[PDB]
């Protein structure tokens, strides 16, 4: 039973109605940066005792923190910005949340309703700008609609395939006095009538049947399984099917497990891509068959019966055409299939030990490998040490690039929502603000931003946020002085011709530039640099043991390449397994 | 006669066709940040000997630098980004350039044409996203269209009312070999047939007539006059009409001039707003009657005959309905009116000394004023000292907020394009990257970013750009530890209730946070802090005399208020002339 | 009701549009491709494994043929009034099921679908998804131009026929042998049927005749045809219908046959919108 701060017959500002609408959704944290068009909302936030605001230093930091909050908790992330330049600073995070299916509610202040369309001060038609990069958006045109629209926004953001919803609120609506009606029904008849139903036994029986008739089955799990950790684990016990995971699915099935093929795709392991290449049954659970994973679509799982379980009917058959399809929640499909598998256990007699042994041969012939040069620090090794010293229990956020791939390859995530990374859009600058949101959502967890030097500097201003909010955010900065992933493609395909990928100072070519330690010092954050591989273990331990925030500048040789690599649009026969920039 | 690097019958990549298309437009500087979808463009840039790339550390820094380049030179600014997260990082600058009518050409890499619409890796429908925040945009669907589309983009960006044009280039088009045709005609028949014609003598005679019949004429000049400095000056000689300027028009008529009423509007001088309030003839040259200037439209110049000269027919009568209107280039209208005024000089006998004397009485009763408290540094005083020590010849860029207003009020810009400030959108974080672009465009000029602590930290990452490019950018950081302009509105209208406007560390409340000197140190930029008003003059002099970049952290009491202030939607009778946060 | 449609069936959906597969009903097996090629491939497999598969559904076919004899398509003959269903059966007989048939939209459209045995595709030209009245006459024009040696008959309703009646001039000028079988019930019949079933027969602007001369056929469609030099006739007695249709077919060039029908006819059977098979209506009319 909710307790309002206003009498049921007492008129309050629309901004107070909006804040209470957030309170009634269970919101405890927002990421709000004030401006003229949203001042009323910020005043109403100070009047709330249950909602805390984390003031970022850039609205892109605000939306990315809301993402990290959401990705690490399963709850919707809430960011708030003013009109115009505040709203446009949210755009990268909105697109990021849509491509990765992250539940997000973004609220933007807007000019007064009568000023809309007149090129008013700090006016941006943000509803038009963001229509194609949000799951849905709204322009509130009356204070009476605030309870309903906020409720619909949270429902749309969190139900079905999750995504971002933007709510544009004109300033005059924030000031207008009204008595809210919290009993209004939502106006989503089409959306609600097309929400997937529980999976029928008809479809679930056929899948278990295809499993018993197959000899080379491969699980292909992705971001849709983040809430099915227990069900997927039980499913693997009952079937013994090896698990290949996408970038977004990492941790749904434990990485340090015997049946784990780890990541597949462009930078997936040789044995995971091998398994899919030669499988006869592909169980595609919570995946969208993106080009990083499949390469050439015609060659992807070319001799496999493809079972695709997805909550979005539009994804089924979008790129790869399945044989069997189930449109529904993969959590429920796993539960139904687990019952059938448990009952018919002695009848089915499932044993894929011959297939698993064929894969474990590839696993030992072509494992993930890295080279140690003198006393230089291998980035892959630094992440393995972090995994060891944190016991694989840390929440990991990343930027985008080589360090992102190494953070995916060389850390054994035991649970979903430890892995917070921008996969579909791949937005640099995500790692630091995402760690802010993850730490606020999980204040007792070890939170480490494994960042690159290009990605880290893009939103370096959020170090001030970390200090002011006294968040124990650790930064493991893999510093190669380059835009590494673009540098790698220069080496492979452009004869190592450098086109603006060096991030240091060419006048002092052998100096680490910039000095990231002084960025941390500017914000009162203790920091250190490590260069010798012998010193790396104690340096990471110091970062972990030092209470509060900490930045560890880990210098790495830039000639490292992420391996293996299947070229874009290629097949398994095109996989690159050796070579670097030396 | 242009000299290509390829034979007229030699096929080259579309990326090379695009770079040569830029060369044929006279482009010498681009602001390009590489990514997968634009690697080909970056490779082709290294093959150009006439185009230099300034690598920013954030694409928002790239687009804002392109703006500063354009605003300070009259040439179009060119920024380039990769697909997806690179493109979305341009959005604030695109909207900023549209609202301020800044000529800009933005090029974005895109996924291959066949991948468009499939939720491909790093795909954003940027043409759809930016349609409402650009003057025009394109999606190139064939390599043959590159010469024509690039030519149309530069023509549209720079002709008529200037604005940003975005060109989206799929990666496969960049790789396709072709022989360009540089003789293709542009496909803009509607736009070119509606381009304003030279002003007819019919309309110009009527204006000169209205001038001779008026007794209280006021010039109301804005961003449309940036290329009419000489003509406007000659016009003021022949008429003796006092000049009130918008934020965007500052410097079109010299500020340190006898007839200068300085800025009008919400934070305009009392005498400028007085002149417009009681004028009988309002010469509105290159302005758009925005709400910051007019307040309540019905009360703005309520007893004046309004002459509006604008190159955009859609602006004439959009908010304020004029009596006489001329749709054309104000440069040509001034030239035509100057001829008529010079010929009929002895016949017209123009003398407004009675009106000028009535205004100079208001100018002495209500001048711009600031208060000095002990040894604390008044921000207004710091800008006056900078004006003196630079002899009013510096290019000034700003962030957004109180410091922006003080930079407009207390610096006497002698020429247009010394003032680079985000007026319509009002985007924080503009000042530092805009100074980068202005310095690259004007390498022998004094370039000073008068920034606020909130605005400066948003794009602080561009300090690395400044050092690496060895640009002599000076930063005059007016540090009040607050989001000052929002703080001022909290004081006036919300009983000084703070809603997330303090930017320091509440744990160490009396410590300057963050330490901006260490941000500069991180990027090898010499810096200093000044707190005592007695030390300010030598500190600014040191900043100016020290070669290369320099950051001066100027600590200011946060209780300062920008005055005067006409409340939003108010009239001249509502002007606030006294008070602060004390 | 989608949940009740083929509720106990394994659904195989072959469609050339990937967006249709799983749009409303979720299939078990799906093939995105040309159904022509899928049939060719399946026919090879079926022909090779013929003796191996031993397909026989005679038990299922017999269960259906029991329903086919218990609940066939039925219509009632009242005195000498012309049943519209009967008129279409006679047209089927006299044309040997080889005519190209276009229709308007409404009851006559349903009866043209139910009571004509089309032997080949592209004999049936009818607006199904949008269901646009006025389609029948101009569609017959295009079909006749494309198939100048075929028998082309527009089975039209009086509301639908008058919407694009101006194309009679096109038919004459182009000398197209378009036959019009006008099932004239003086009403917007399909909307009238829903008025009878669900609104207690309360008429809301469905009568197309002249209320001043209520028992007169209005308008006189024969004079529309006469205005464009198209021979025409009206038939009212069921005994005269067979010769009238034969005259329409034998008369070279265009011809309009105004077939007067009792308006109280209902299209049967009828499953109400959003209903299930258990809701099928098998009897009743507007009497
Ligand atoms: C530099 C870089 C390199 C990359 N290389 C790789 C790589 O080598 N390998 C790799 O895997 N990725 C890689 N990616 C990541 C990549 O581009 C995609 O983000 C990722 O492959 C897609 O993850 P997914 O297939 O699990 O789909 P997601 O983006 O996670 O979407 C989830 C899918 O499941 C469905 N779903 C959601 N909820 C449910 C539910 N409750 N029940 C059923 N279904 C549900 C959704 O409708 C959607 O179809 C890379 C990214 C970057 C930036
Ligand atoms: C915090 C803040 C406070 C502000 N307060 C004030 C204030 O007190 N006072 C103030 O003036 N501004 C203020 N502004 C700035 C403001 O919001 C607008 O940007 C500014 O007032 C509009 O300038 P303008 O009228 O010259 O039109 P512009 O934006 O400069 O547009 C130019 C106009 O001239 C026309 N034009 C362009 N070229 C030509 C040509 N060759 N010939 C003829 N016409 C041409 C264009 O079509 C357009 O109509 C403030 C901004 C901020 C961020
Ligand atoms: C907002 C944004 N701008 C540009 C991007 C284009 N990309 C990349 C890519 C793979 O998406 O190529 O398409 S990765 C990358 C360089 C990463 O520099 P680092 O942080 O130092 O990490 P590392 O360990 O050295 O590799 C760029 C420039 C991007 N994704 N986001
Ligand atoms: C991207 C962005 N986000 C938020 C903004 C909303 N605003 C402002 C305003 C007037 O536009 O209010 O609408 S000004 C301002 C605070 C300026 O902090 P400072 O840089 O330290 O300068 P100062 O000398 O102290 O005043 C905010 C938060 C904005 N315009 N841009
Ligand atoms: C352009 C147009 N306007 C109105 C229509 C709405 N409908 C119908 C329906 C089923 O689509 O109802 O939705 S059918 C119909 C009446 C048909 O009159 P008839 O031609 O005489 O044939 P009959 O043998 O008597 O039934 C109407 C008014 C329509 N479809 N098209
Ligand atoms: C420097 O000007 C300033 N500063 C601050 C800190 N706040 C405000 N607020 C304000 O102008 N409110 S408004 O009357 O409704 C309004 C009217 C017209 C157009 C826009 C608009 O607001 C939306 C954007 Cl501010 N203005
Ligand atoms: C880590 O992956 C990576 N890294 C780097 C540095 N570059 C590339 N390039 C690349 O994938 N080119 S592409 O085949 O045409 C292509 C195909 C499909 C979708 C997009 C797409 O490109 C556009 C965005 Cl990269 N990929
Ligand atoms: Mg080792
Ligand atoms: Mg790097
Ligand atoms: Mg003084
Ligand atoms: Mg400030
Ligand atoms: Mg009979
Ligand atoms: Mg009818």
């Amino acid at each position: 039973t909710f307790i309002s701060r206003f009498a049921p017959d007492q008129p309050r500002k629309g901004a107070d109605i909006l804040v209470e609408a957030l309170e009634r959704q269970g919101v405890e944290t927002v990421f709000a940066y004030p401006g003229g068009a949203s001042m009323e909302i910020h005043q109403a936030l100070t009047r709330s005792s249950s909602i805390r605001n984390v003031l970022p230093r850039h609205e892109q930091g605000g939306v990315f923190a809301a993402e990290g909050y959401a990705r690490s908790s399963g709850k919707p992330g809430i960011c708030i910005a003013t009109s115009g330049p505040g709203a446009t600073n949210l755009v990268s995070g909105l697109a990021d949340a849509l491509l990765d299916s992250v539940p997000l509610v973004a609220i933007t202040g807007q000019v007064p309703r009568r000023m809309i369309g007149t090129d008013a001060f700090q006016e941006t038609p943000i509803v038009e700008v963001t229509r194609s990069i949000t799951k849905h958006n709204y322009l509130v045109m009356d204070v009476e609609d605030i309870p309903r629209i906020i409720e619909e926004a949270f429902f749309l953001a969190t139900s079905g395939r999750p995504g971002p919803v933007l709510v544009d609120v004109p300033k005059d609506i924030q000031q207008q006095l009204a008595i809210p009606n919290w009993e209004q029904a939502m106006r989503l008849p089409g959306y609600m009538s097309r929400m997937p139903k529980p999976p029928e036994d008809s479809h679930l029986e056929q899948i278990v049947r295809l499993i018993s008739e197959s000899k080379k089955p491969v699980l292909y799990v992705g971001g849709g399984c983040l809430n099915s950790s227990d069900e997927l684990g039980r499913f693997v016990e009952l079937t013994g099917i090896p698990v290949a995971s996408t970038l977004m699915g990492l941790g749904s099935y434990p990485c340090d497990d015997e049946l784990s093929l780890h990541m597949l795709g462009m930078h997936g392991t040789v044995y995971a891509n091998y398994a899919v290449e030669h499988s006869d049954l592909l169980l595609a659970f919570g995946v969208r068959f993106d080009d990083r994973v499949t390469g050439k679509l015609e060659a992807f799982a070319s001799r496999a019966k493809i079972v695709h379980i997805d909550i979005d009917s539009a994804e089924i058959g979008k790129n790869k055409t399945p044989h069997v399809s189930v449109c529904g929640d993969v959590k429920l499909a796993l539960q139904g299939m687990n019952k059938v598998l448990e009952n018919r256990a002695e009848e089915l007699k499932l044993d894929f030990g011959v297939w698993r042994n064929e894969l474990n041969v590839q696993k030992q012939k072509f494992p993930l490998s890295f080279k140690t040069f003198g006393e230089a620090i291998p980035p892959q090794y630094a992440i393995k040490v972090l995994d060891e010293l944190t016991d694989g229990k840390a929440i990991i956020s990343t930027g985008v690039g080589q360090h992102q791939m190494w953070a995916a390859q060389f850390y054994n995530y035991k649970k979903p929502r430890q892995w917070l990374s921008s996969g579909g859009l791949g937005a640099m600058g995500f790692g630091l603000p995402a760690a802010i949101g993850a730490s606020v959502a999980n204040p007792d967890a070890i939170v480490v931003d494994i960042d690159g030097d290009g990605s880290f500097i893009m939103n370096v201003q959020e170090l001030a946020t970390i200090r002011v909010e006294n968040l124990p955010v650790k930064v493991l900065l893999l510093n190669n002085q380059h835009l590494g992933m673009v540098m790698q493609w220069e080496d492979r395909f452009y004869k190592a011709n450098r086109a603006h990928t060096f991030l240091g100072d060419p006048a002092q070519e052998d100096e680490i530039f910039p000095n990231m330690l002084l960025f941390a010092a500017a914000c009162g954050i203790p920091a250190a640099r490590v260069t010798k591989k012998a010193d790396l273990r104690e340096a990471i331990q110091t970062m972990l043991d030092t209470p509060g925030p900490y930045l560890l500048d880990v210098i790495c040789p830039h000639q490292e390449h992420v391996l293996p690599m299947i070229p874009s649009g290629g097949t398994f026969n095109d996989v690159i397994t050796e070579g670097d920039g030396r």
